[PDB]
């Protein structure tokens, strides 16, 4: 028996290009309809959900030659959507210059200039042999090639065809195919029976955007959604009650953030930026939104990050009289400032800002909500507060602090954060050397000039919650 499932979600991507759409919303969709060299086995030395190890995908085999070298064997006969026999030449063009991380991919895919690892040109030694290489020694190879980044495309198609249009009518080689995509709506993927691997069990999927949680938790309990996404843990207990109904909650590896603007002269120096910082209790947040079950990290330091998480380090400051007098210290003079946020596109984003607006208000800030729908967010000159998130998607310190932060991010970039010179030579520092004493302790000094400049401000990680219904035994949400 297989069913049409119908997910009700917070966010529907703009693209469905598998780096494009990285994102909260993006991956659940494109996790189904690509493939990726390796995966992450989620279980792996007793770990809850979060485990490491990787194990074999569309790779059947790879072996490390050098610290710049790692060669993959790949499966035969797997097929793209299309009727097209995946090759060596398709994972090779994955990670090209020309698609990926050259000077013009990077005008079509901005993280291509940002995540990707220092590529060099793959190798293809046969048609189902190639060889992953980097300018410089990485070890983080082989785990990259199981993250978001790694999702294999067809290379003639998705060339014929370039990034954005591709992005509209993506092929791939996952258990899903695409069917349609109604921007800011929806997405259907059908059933690719042609998998290489297990049989899909769904015979459809379709991601509709529910913007409100109330609507999102009313279409689960009406049945008009099988599953349902990004709810908080107040939702929990009436969904639950319901007994053909379940929830799921979990701290995610990831971290809700409010951000600037700095190219606006209200953000250009960090003295009123680190005043917001400064004024927000994130514990009383937490109690009053999160039933005290999201975690406020120490910094942006997470246990994930390995041999370059920091156990002792100290909390993010709260210093209300330190706030009070850098906003007086800076030319602050009561003029109001916007706060964009879409929604509730990140759980509990509206009602934790109005909190925020009250903290602001008692050192002397006047901040305005600007809620907004999909698809109408304000041009860049208009932005001046945002909220956002960083999926701390590697297992090294790199992944976000200097893949979003550092010099080729888009914070500094697009954003304007003039980040000191110390925090740049730092962050080329850190990625050219091995985990040791030097660069644990750098790691430390870029947290510390992190907390200092405040190009944004560290929130929580949130508890995300998913319901279902318990009769729907595979959720594809990521
Ligand atoms: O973290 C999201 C980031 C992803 O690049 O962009 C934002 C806006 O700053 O969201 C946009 O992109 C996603 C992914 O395509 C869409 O689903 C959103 O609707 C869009 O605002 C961040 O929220
Ligand atoms: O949805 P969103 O918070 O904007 O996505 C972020 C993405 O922009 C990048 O920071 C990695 O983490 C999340 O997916």
């Amino acid at each position: 028996e297989r069913r049409a499932l119908k997910i009700g979600v917070n966010g529907i991507p703009v693209t469905l290009e598998p780096i494009n759409a990285i994102s909260n919303v993006g991956p659940r969709i494109v996790n189904q309809i690509f493939d990726t060299l390796v995966v992450r086995d989620f279980f792996s030395n007793g770990a809850p959900g979060n485990g490491i190890n990787l194990m074999p995908s569309l790779a059947e085999s790879w072996e490390r030659i050098d610290d710049k070298s790692v060669r993959f064997k790949l499966r035969q006969k797997v097929m793209f959507h299309d009727g097209v026999e995946m090759t060596a030449d398709d994972v090779a063009y994955t990670f090209s210059s020309e698609r990926l991380w050259g000077p013009d991919a990077i005008k079509v895919i901005p993280l291509g200039g940002s995540y990707a690892l220092d590529f060099d040109e793959p190798v293809v030694e046969d048609k189902y042999t190639v060889v992953i290489r980097t300018k410089t020694p990485t070890p983080l190879t082989e785990s990259y090639m199981a993250s978001w980044m790694g999702r294999i495309v067809p290379k003639a198609y998705y060339k014929t065809l370039g990034t954005a249009a591709f992005g509209n009518k993506p092929v791939g080689t996952g258990p899903y195919k695409f069917v349609e995509f109604v921007a800011n709506d929806r997405v259907v993927i059908e059933a690719n029976d042609a998998y290489w691997g297990l049989k899909p069990t769904a015979s459809k999927i379709t991601y509709q955007l529910v913007a409100e949680p109330a609507t999102r938790v009313a279409g689960l309990i009406s049945g008009e959604y099988d599953i349902v996404t990004t709810l908080t843990p107040d939702d929990m207990a009436l969904i639950n009650s319901y007994p053909d109904l379940e929830t799921r909650g979990n701290i995610v590896e990831n971290f809700h953030m409010f951000t600037f603007n700095m190219n606006q002269p209200v953000f250009q120096s960090k003295p009123l930026r680190r005043a917001l910082a400064l004024a927000v209790n994130r514990p009383l947040i937490v109690q009053s939104l999160w039933m005290n079950k999201a975690t406020i990290p120490n910094g942006f330091n997470f246990p994930n990050y390995g041999k370059t998480f920091d156990p002792n380090r100290r909390a993010m400051e709260y210093n209300i009289e330190e706030a009070k007098r850098l906003v007086k210290e800076s030319g602050y003079d009561g003029t109001p400032i916007t706060y964009h946020t879409m929604g509730n596109y990140y759980a509990n984003a509206v009602p934790a800002l109005m909190m925020m607006i009250e903290m602001w208000k008692q050192i002397g800030v006047t901040v305005v909500p600007k809620v907004y729908a999909p698809g109408g967010a304000p041009k860049d000159q208009d932005s001046y507060m945002r909220n956002w998130s960083n999926g701390q998607w590697m297992t090294d310190a790199w992944a976000t602090m200097i893949c979003e932060f550092g010099p080729k991010g888009q914070v500094q970039k697009r954003w304007g954060w003039k980040a000191p010179a110390e925090f740049n030579d730092l962050c080329t520092k850190v990625s050219q050397i091995p985990d040791s004493k030097e660069r644990f302790d750098a790691f430390n000094r870029l947290r510390d000039i992190f907390e200092e400049e405040a190009p944004a401000v560290i929130l929580y990680q949130p508890f995300d919650v998913y319901a279902a219904r318990k009769d729907v035994h595979w959720r594809p949400i990521s």
